[PDB]
């Protein structure tokens, strides 16, 4: 156990405590582990130096722990002027193992600083082979940055990120980059400006059970291989939890394959509920999915091809083999379709006992080997 009172941290909401704040890191470090402990107050941080270097880097076997989300705050200095990937993060180009924060309040003072900065960071180097591992993240709060909230990056194998929100933030809440064997559990993200929660860059494997995203001006989550010519995301779970009243799609896959959505409540999105995207394999599962396309006129559920063949891979990415059983989808004033394929090569759907309500057609269908059966809708009137 380290208190960061005893390395000189005044937790005075004007002074600078980052080098304290690292000294009690940097102590617990080099005795082999151990919690780094922040009373209540309000902790005022500035960069540590470059970018990758954050404002306070933890190392192996080192745990930050505040007296609660809201009592403890760590909170960038007014007037930063420089990008800084990680208010906490683990060290570049090393792999970082047995760390993590928890009852804390990140705060990126957005309103008061310029530059993209990001609440927390880790990983090894992206490119190369290397992995931070045993990743814990437990009710910590993160807002006001004007880049990312959490942004656990490539590679990190066994993150536990739980029990945490991600609010008011320029970019994400949540980003799981090249994440292999991750959970994300019982988040909330609301009033992001772009995504609620974003699984990029290859991660597989990965769990998000009972999370909630709301509100958000991007998608509430989005599964997407992203910008490079990368394995796209694979074996993807999203279990339970709610995505609703964000801008663009409750939920969107996107050049990512064997993706499931079940047990959700997805309803209040500007555009589609669920949007499948050159994907293969994706299986939308016992959701209610409802009132969505507020912005404008779309189906609840979009099925469609990805065109990259003038992009990073050159590849036409057909949407393949998409199961969808089980669901209540109940349209509303602007939904049109139930389900929608596009007539773009998407094909091998199939669709089994859903029930489908407040919508033109249940099912708009166009590949020549997608079926449907077992639709359940109310009889007319
Ligand atoms: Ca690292
Ligand atoms: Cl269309």
């Amino acid at each position: 156990d380290y208190n960061v009172k005893d390395f000189g941290a005044l937790g005075d909401g004007v002074s600078d405590d980052r080098v304290a704040i690292q000294a009690a890191i940097d102590a617990a470090h080099a005795a082999g582990g151990g919690t780094v402990y922040l009373p209540p107050g309000e902790y005022r941080v500035s960069a540590a130096g470059e970018p990758s270097d954050g404002c306070l880097t933890l190392r192996d076997n080192v745990y930050l722990a505040g007296a609660g989300m809201g009592q403890t705050v760590i909170k960038l200095v007014d007037g930063s002027a420089q990008k800084i990937t990680g208010i906490v993060r683990s060290p570049f180009g090393e792999e970082t193992s047995n760390f993590g924060m928890r009852d804390l309040t990140l705060d990126g003072n957005r309103a008061n600083t310029v530059d993209k900065v990001d609440g927390w960071f880790n990983g090894y180097a992206p490119g190369q082979p290397g992995a931070d591992r045993n990743v814990t993240i437990e009710r910590v709060e993160v807002r006001e940055m004007s880049g990312y909230g959490f942004d656990p990056h490539e590679q990190t194998i066994n993150l536990v990120l739980r029990d945490s929100v991600a609010h008011h933030n320029g970019l994400d809440g949540f980003v799981a980059d090249y994440q292999i064997g991750g959970t994300f559990e019982n988040n909330v993200a609301y009033a992001n400006d772009r995504h609620g929660f974003n699984i990029v860059t290859s991660t597989n494997d990965f769990v998000m059970r009972n999370n909630v995203a709301y509100g958000n001006g991007g998608n509430g989550l989005v599964v997407q291989r992203g910008s490079e010519n990368l394995a796209h995301p694979e074996n993807i779970l999203i279990d339970g939890g709610s995505y609703y009243d964000n801008g663009l799609e409750g939920v969107l896959v996107k050049m990512s394959n064997n993706v499931t959505v079940q047990n959700a409540d997805i309803h209040g999105n500007g555009s589609s509920g669920v949007r499948v995207y050159g994907a293969q394999g994706v299986q939308i599962l016992g959701n209610q999915i409802h009132d969505n396309a507020k912005t404008a006129v779309a189906p609840e559920v979009l099925l469609q091809s990805y065109d990259d063949t003038l992009g990073v891979s050159g590849n036409y990415y057909t949407t393949l083999n998409t199961r969808v059983e089980g669901n209540t989808i109940t349209g509303s004033a602007n939904s049109t379709y139930g389900v929608q394929e596009r007539n773009d090569g998407t094909d091998f759907s199939s669709l089994v006992g859903n029930t489908i309500n407040g919508v033109q057609e249940a099912a708009h269908l166009y590949g020549p080997n997608s079926t449907v059966s077992g639709t359940v809708s109310a009889p007319p009137q």
